[PDB]
C-alpha cells in the first residue's frame, strides 16, 4: 500500500533516505495489534479513528482527553491518515490530566492496568503500549515500566525533551523497554531529544502533523511524537509475524536505518525506525 503526500515521519519511516512524501507500507497495517496508549486519553469520536479507538481507563473525572496530547500521539500510532498501523486497534489510558500532568503514582497504576488488561481483550498479533511521558529519575516508575514489559507488552517510551543524557528521566532510563529520541526531518536529532545509551532507537519527533481534540489536526514536536512511531511500527510488525512483544525493540533496532542521523553525541545509537517494506 501507498500513502501519498503522508506527513514526512510516515514516509521517513518506509525510506532508507530523508526527503521523500510516499509512506510504503503492507495493507495488514497493523490489523489484529492492539496499542495502549497510556496519556491524557484519546478522543476516540475522531473520525480519523474510525471506530478503532477506545478509552478503557481513566484516573481522572472524565475519560475524555481535554488537552490533546494523547489524541495527538494515537493518532501517530493508528490514525487513518495520520498513524504507522492504520488498522490497529487503540485502548486509552488517561493517567494524565487535561494539562498534560501526571503523578507518578497514577502513571504507575495505568501500567498495571494495561499488563492485566491486555487479558481481557482480544489481539491475537500482540499488544503494544505507548508512553509518550515522563520526568526524573524514579526506579519505582521504571519498575513498572519493566512489569509490563515482562508481562508480554511492547513497552515504547520516549526518551525525554531535556537535551540531556535519558539515564536521568523516567521512564525512559528503564533498561528493558523501548526507549525512543527524535529525528527532524532533515536527518538531525531533534534539538530537544534526550540521548544517551539508554536509547534503543530514533523516529520522526520534530513537526509531526497529527489528529487533536475537537475533531482537529495540528502539528506539533517531542520524543512524545516520536514514541508512537515506534509503538506503531511494532504493531504493525508484530501483525506481519515478524517479531515479537519481547522481542520487536531489538528487531526495531536491527532493521533500523543505521547512521543516517547528524548530531548523535558518541555512544549513543544512530539508528532511525524503518519498516523495511517491499512490495
Ligand atoms: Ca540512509
Ligand atoms: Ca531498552
Amino acid at each position: 500500500a501507498a500513502q501519498t503526500n503522508a506527513p514526512w515521519g510516515l514516509a521517513r519511516i518506509s525510506s532508507t533516505s530523508p526527503g521523500t512524501s510516499t509512506y510504503y507500507y503492507d495493507e495488514s497495517a497493523g490489523q489484529g495489534s492492539c496499542v495502549y496508549v497510556i496519556d491524557t486519553g484519546i478522543e476516540a469520536s475522531h473520525p480519523e479513528f474510525e471506530g478503532r479507538a477506545q478509552m478503557v481507563k481513566t484516573y481522572y473525572y472524565s475519560s475524555r482527553d481535554g488537552n490533546g496530547h494523547g489524541t495527538h500521539c494515537a493518532g501517530t500510532v493508528g490514525s487513518r491518515t495520520y498513524g504507522v498501523a492504520k488498522k490497529t486497534q487503540l485502548f486509552g489510558v488517561k493517567v494524565l490530566d487535561d494539562n498534560g500532568s501526571g503523578q507518578y503514582s497514577t502513571i504507575i497504576a495505568g501500567m498495571d492496568f494495561v499488563a492485566s488488561d491486555k487479558n481481557n481483550r482480544n489481539c491475537p498479533k500482540g499488544v503494544v503500549a505507548s508512553l509518550s511521558l515522563g520526568g526524573g529519575y524514579s526506579s519505582s516508575v521504571n519498575s513498572a515500566a519493566a512489569r509490563l514489559q515482562s508481562s508480554g507488552v511492547m513497552v515504547a517510551v520516549a526518551a525525554g525533551n531535556n537535551n540531556a543524557d535519558a539515564r536521568n528521566y523516567s521512564p525512559a532510563s528503564e533498561p528493558s523497554v523501548c526507549t525512543v529520541g527524535a529525528s527532524d526531518r532533515y536527518d538531525r536529532r531533534s534539538s530537544f531529544s534526550n540521548y544517551g545509551s539508554v536509547l534503543d532507537i530514533f523516529g520522526p519527533g520534530t513537526d509531526i502533523l497529527s489528529t487533536w481534540i475537537g475533531g482537529s489536526t495540528r502539528s506539533i514536536s517531542g520524543t512524545s511524537m516520536a514514541t508512537p512511531h515506534v509503538a506503531g511500527l511494532a504493531a504493525y510488525l508484530m501483525t506481519l509475524g515478524k517479531t515479537t512483544a519481547a522481542s520487536a525493540c531489538r528487531y526495531i533496532a536491527d532493521t533500523a536505518n543505521k547512521g543516517d542521523l547528524s548530531n548523535i553525541p558518541f555512544g549513543t545509537v544512530n539508528l532511525l525506525a524503518y519498516n523495511n517494506y517491499q512490495a
